[PDB]
This record gives structure tokens, C-alpha cells and sequence, in this order.
DNA sequence: CCACGAGATATAACCTAGAG
DNA sequence: CTCTAGGTTATATCTCGTGG
């Protein structure tokens, strides 16, 4: 319910495989931890998104301010 | 609450310059343009994370799958 | 499931002006 | 007075195979 690694919610997220969440991805199961051990900080959130999608969740970007706040709705990977 | 362009968010806020959110982020007042100019997908996740801090704002991302979430937490200086 | 080697383009970056 | 947009350089993110 709150993580700094990807592949440790896989593991919460029933017996999702690498391979598997690699397949969807259209990419290797090489890339896929490469993905998970990288630095998120070093991750575009497309590269994210892609991922927490392959794993059936929806990616929600919130930029906080106080009172403000606004939500990141940007969408279409290459 | 909105949901479109980076620029669009500091314009919302004060009337802050790509200038001195340049500043407070220490790389040019050109970059800052190229970071608002570019794809937010085909952007790093700390980029955004750092532009945000810099318009005094905190980057809140989750990943949500339906009944349950998973807030991400990833911050330790590059 | 990670490194081992291999290799794109473009992200992140500069400064110096040029369009809005 | 502010942003976009030349003109360049590059570290690693994103890709791949196959084999520790």
C-alpha cells in the first residue's frame, strides 16, 4: 500500500512474472528488470506508466500545492 | 484542478517566470522552456518532481489497481 | 530472474541570441 | 521584457540478443 520498488508490488499484485509483465510491454524480460532496478528518478513516466498498465492499475500523476492541486493527463507512448 | 501543460500550471500559479522557476531549479531558462515544449511521457519522472518542488508544489504519484493503491516513494539526492 | 556485452536517439544540458 | 528556437555535446535510457 506504499512502495520504492516496482517489482515489489508485482509480488503484491498476485504471482505476476517478469516475463510476463514483459510480454505485454511489447519489450524483453531483460529491460523489464532493468526497469525495476533502475532509479525511478531515472524513469520517464510514460516508461511508468507502461508498466503499472501491463499490471491491469492506472498511473495517477497528482501535483499538490496547498489548496491547488492539478492532476497530469498526458497520454500516447512511440 | 486542471489536467494540461506544465507552463500552464506556473502560469496558473503566481505569475512565476521560466526564469526564476530556471533559478530555483539551477539549469537555464532555456531548458525550462524545452521541459514545457517537450512530451511529458518522453520526460524523467525526478524532472517533473524537481519542476514541481521548484513552483513550491509536492509530486504525489500512484499507482492505483481498483479497491487498493500503492503511492510511489523513491527520494534519495542523484 | 540479473550482468554481459552492444548500440540508438533524444533527454538533459549549455549559451547566444532571435521571435513573440 | 519574456519565451522559442538556432546551433552542439553527451551520458544512460531505452532497446536488443543470448548466455552467467
Amino acid at each position: 500500500v506504499l512502495a520504492h520498488r516496482l517489482a515489489e508490488i508485482r509480488k503484491a499484485l498476485g504471482h505476476a512474472r517478469q516475463a510476463d509483465v514483459a510480454a505485454l510491454m511489447g519489450v524483453s524480460q531483460a529491460r523489464v528488470s532493468k526497469l525495476e532496478s533502475g532509479d525511478l528518478s531515472h524513469t520517464e513516466l510514460g516508461t511508468l506508466q507502461a508498466y503499472v498498465a501491463a499490471l491491469g492499475g492506472h498511473l495517477r500523476i497528482v501535483a499538490e500545492f496547498g489548496e491547488n492541486t492539478v492532476e497530469l493527463t498526458a497520454l500516447e507512448h512511440h
